[PDB]
């Protein structure tokens, strides 16, 4: 929904309402919880044409919970020059999300390893991102990004980070996409004080393949982290980071013409060398679900998580299944 | 204010600014308090036409305090089919508000028994509501709704609830409306732990008549609750629910052509079998007030509460008068 | 960006995204801090034409932090009559900001003495403001305002205030503006309980000159306060108000045609008769900075604060420099 178009400036307002309910046994010990999870979104996107070759842009988006959970998701501005690329700064996706966003396609769940405020894998504040598409207008399909992560010292370890760099490479050909991304940063003094996880530097990287054509969507991600994945020991009420993780995400979806979109997926996340515990799974589930698209504005969906986590998990990660049911209006 | 109209999708943005001040003696012991109460509202309403017979819709609205008090008020989406009715899920009005909203017409106050997060009587999160108007297109004026209330377990008893059902019937003829509504739900374990109120099931119901024609508005509500009205003993700092309440609300207003709209009202709420106290009034006042409408966008108002609560109230409910003065811009 | 124009009602939606980073040594002991400070703004402005001579209006604006700091900035409505003036009530600027806003022109910093929730000098809630421009349509350039400040009793002393009055006079001629403003109010019981600052009445006043023409901007402010400037003793973790302050702000800026806008400024704030301390500076710095305007929608900026505060400051006010870098998209 555009609200302004004059002097080469465009503004688009957008938002959605999501009525959303989670079902689990009784649901402290489930994958997703139990109860109401309804929320709304509001944001704008602006693009201004400064000259023939240069464009300016900003974007904001907020999450309002309708059930705590109220969050800015995007807040950034930047410039794009003809074939040199684009620069922007703000709260934006980490560059490793260039890989991980390949499998972030399920109706409600999925994307379990794209934590917010976790350096590079997800929704993070204070990142400057240089981006180049089709490699200086020379090689169509080939894209790359480099990103500087500013130091964020905050009250909790979970949401803090030090100075860091990362980058991504992508190639997109005949309906396929392959991607690799890597990032490293300093850990804050407070993080290194935490019980779990130890090391001066944190690191995250992932690769990915996707196929997005002929009403099919199929994507696979492999990632590894060092000292970067936040974990909590629900038994001893201890927090920190996992020294190493190894994560696999697979998704397969097909889009029927009449608007039904079934989905199957798998997610497995394993921490290694966790202080006190050793090897323990963080995430392990299959997902079967479907979305029904009535049109570009309206949809409903059901998202079942068959949880492979064992009830005897040592970190006390929840072992029960959760199904989400959701109805969505967006503009 | 519509911002989109193409492909049978409409989006309306709306909001208002309310400059608002309350006056009381000195005002801990007043009906309404004392000081600034200014606030703003923002929301959207969308409607998409899926086919000949089916429509999709969503709605969101937020309250921003300008003086804590920041709240989502509506967040829901749903579908409406030609003469079968409508279904929606989200944060919405309880179905008992179908009755109580008859007397919710005063400039600033009123509607004292339509608590938020109180099962069925007001603004509540996690409700699926089926609605039918003109009874399958057969009997004009006759409407009914049934509603399922999902279990909401939260940190305080006041804002939690268990699984529940409710319904409403309404008839609207020659300027009149009559309505009855009823709802029952399980109380959470935490609620039953509270000092005040005891019982496994909570219940609320109300009836109402209104006359809304010839520039007149006249409405009466009677309600009763069991184990559902939140009460606080300000003497002993004790909380819970009233075992029984009996509530009466009357309103009478006339709209002058030149934009003045005087208003008189009465509200009385009595709790019975309150643990330790017995019978005690929660609300007891007369209201005299007026709104001046300059047009569809601008208005000011004054709202005087003559408080009948006695200073010796045993729950320490406040006994002093409050007048509100308010100026409002809306679009 | 206007979204409505029919029946003499106009609504303008507006907002901006600001990617913003502060740089300081290591930055507890700096002027501005250190890290990400990105934020977004959203607001509307409405104007309705009631009759030939009378107009209604409302305005709201919110600040969303993207890094706590989420705030309503404006929320008010009012009426303007042909040559009698205008009245409005809400969260608005104190009338002393009529003076202080002259020097509030730097890219990111500046305006250090226009505290929010500080009676009269800045962003304050619960003020009714009468305003008259060109003195009843008789003397072009000559303007005045009188303002009543309602009592705000809150949990902290810093953000509370009692009943008060203030006013301002302004003259604007051939590119110049001169202004004087004054305000006085009661201090709340809680404020008078604080360690620092003592007196029953608080007072603030300031004068100002500005020159705003030929691509130049030049402004000077002098102010004094009594018992109104909030100060904190970071050594002993003590709070309150300064018994007296004396504040000077100077700014000089030039706007190049091609969009560069260099800026130099000076700010000095001195508290006197501070309980335990005596005479101590609160603010003391030079600013050199520049903004680059690409157009009416896009801009970037750098803002350097050369901090004159001494490391041996007795209130433990921070002594290090801070440079801000920022990119801005607005509509
Ligand atoms: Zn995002
Ligand atoms: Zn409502
Ligand atoms: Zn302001």
């Amino acid at each position: 929904a555009e609200i302004y178009n004059k002097d080469g400036n465009k503004v688009d307002l957008y938002g959605k309402a999501v009525g959303l309910h989670y079902f689990s046994k009784g649901g402290e010990n489930s994958y997703g919880g139990n109860g109401d999870m309804t929320y709304a979104r509001l944001g704008f996107k602006g693009e201004t044409q400064i000259n023939s070759d240069l464009t300016g842009y900003g974007q904001w988006e907020y999450n309002f919970q309708g059930n705590t959970g109220n969050k800015t998701r995007h807040a950034f501005a930047g410039l794009k020059y003809a074939d040199v690329g684009s620069f922007d700064y703000g709260r934006n996706h980490g560059v490793v999300y260039d890989a991980l966003g390949y499998t972030d396609m399920l109706p409600e769940f999925g994307g379990d390893t794209a934590y917010s405020d976790d350096f590079f894998v997800g929704d993070v504040g204070g990142v400057a991102t240089y981006r180049n598409s089709n490699f200086f207008g020379l090689v169509d399909g080939l894209n790359f990004a480099v990103q500087y992560l500013g130091k964020n010292e905050r009250d909790t370890a979970r949401r803090s980070n030090g100075d860091g760099v990362g980058g991504s490479i992508s190639y997109e050909y005949e309906g396929f996409g392959i991607v690799g991304a890597y990032g490293a940063a300093d850990r804050t003094n407070l993080q290194e004080a935490q019980p779990l996880g130890n090391g001066k530097k944190a690191e995250q990287w992932a690769t990915g393949l996707k196929y997005d054509a002929n009403n099919i969507y199929l994507a696979a991600n492999y990632g590894e982290t060092r000292n970067a994945t936040p974990i909590t020991n629900k038994f001893t009420n201890t927090s920190g980071f996992a020294n190493k993780t190894q994560d696999v995400l697979l998704v397969a979806q097909y889009q029927f013409d009449f608007g039904l979109r079934p989905s199957i997926a798998y997610t497995k996340s394993k921490a290694k060398d966790v202080e006190g515990i050793g090897d323990v799974d963080l995430v392990n589930y299959f997902e079967v679900g479907a979305t029904y698209y009535f049109n570009k504005n309206m949809s409903t969906y059901v998202d079942y998580i068959i949880n492979q986590i064992d009830s005897d998990n040592k970190l006390g990660v929840g072992s029960d299944d959760t199904v989400a049911v959701g109805i969505v209006y967006q503009f």
